[PDB]
């Protein structure tokens, strides 16, 4: 199966803008497409992106994804932060027969 | 467009069986697999049922995940429960453009 790692932690200010990873263990990350949840504290998850770098109904233009090939790594990255963007976000992924999560990173707005 | 609502939370002795339910509002809940994760207390989420009823390679057979057509709600259950089984539970389904999840079940192991 895979892996995908995260930093276990980003912190920013407000209005500025930060970037999350996700690496892949094995297999080229474009194999298979990423998701994006924010969940925040206590509370249950919310879809911010998706197809790898969609953003469904509702998410603010803030929210973007993407995929190095290079590095074998995707990333969510959220510009203008807000308080309320205060949460942990999990990237997700797929494998034949299996839905596959990263560790997760908590994302500490320092504003 | 819709709303996956599970209990908050379930308490129960080792040994015993419990249902955690997840019923979507509106749409028909067939249309669209329903995924199941465990993410234990301070852990990063792991599939335990995928795509309605599959159970990844390594998830023990006591967890099975059931979808019921006339009430459009679908279940995870775990038929003799162990200590290594406290968790909260998550259930998703998805619609056109978006991925959507339940509210959380916290389950606490008595033993």
């Amino acid at each position: 199966n895979f892996l995908l790692t995260q930093p276990h932690s980003v912190s920013e200010s407000p209005g500025k803008t930060v970037t999350i990873s996700c690496t892949r263990s094995s297999g080229s990350i474009a194999n298979n497409y990423v998701h994006w949840y924010q969940q925040r504290p206590g509370s249950s998850p919310t879809t911010v992106i998706f197809e790898d770098d969609h953003r469904p109904s509702g998410v603010p233009d803030r929210f973007s994804g993407s995929v190095d090939t290079s590095s074998n790594s995707a990333s969510l990255t959220i510009s203008g932060l807000k308080t309320e963007d205060e949460a942990d976000y999990y990237c997700q992924s797929y494998d034949h027969n299996n839905q596959v999560f990263g560790g997760g990173t908590k994302l500490t707005v320092l504003g």
